[PDB]
């Protein structure tokens, strides 16, 4: 919402390891919608939070992303999860 930048980053920054509905080491590690729920995973601020410091090994993005990088990538995963990618 920025989701044109949203989108960018995602291509540049998450579709390594997320990429086209499923993710390629993965079946429900992709960001499907029911899957992000099952932890609180399905907001703005979780997305966020989870993608700048994140956690469990999964790649912090706070030196590679600004904050508005980051808010943007997060309103893109929640659309595209909503769509159904
Ligand atoms: C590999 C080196 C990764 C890159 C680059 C990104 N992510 Fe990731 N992510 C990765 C793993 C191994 C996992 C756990 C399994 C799974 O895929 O679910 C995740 C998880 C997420 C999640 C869910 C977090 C949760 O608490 O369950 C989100 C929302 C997520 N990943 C988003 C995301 C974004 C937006 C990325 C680019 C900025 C990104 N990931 C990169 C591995 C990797």
């Amino acid at each position: 919402a920025d989701l044109a930048t949203g989108a960018k980053v995602f291509s540049a920054n998450c579709a390594a390891c997320h990429a086209g509905g499923i993710n390629l080491v993965n079946a429900e590690k992709t960001l499907k919608k029911e899957a992000l729920e099952k932890f609180g995973m399905n907001s703005i601020v979780a997305i966020t939070t989870v993608v700048t410091n994140g956690k469990a090994g999964m790649p912090a993005f706070k030196g590679r992303l600004t904050d508005d990088q980051i808010a943007a990538v997060a309103a893109y995963v929640l659309d595209q999860a909503e769509k159904g990618w």
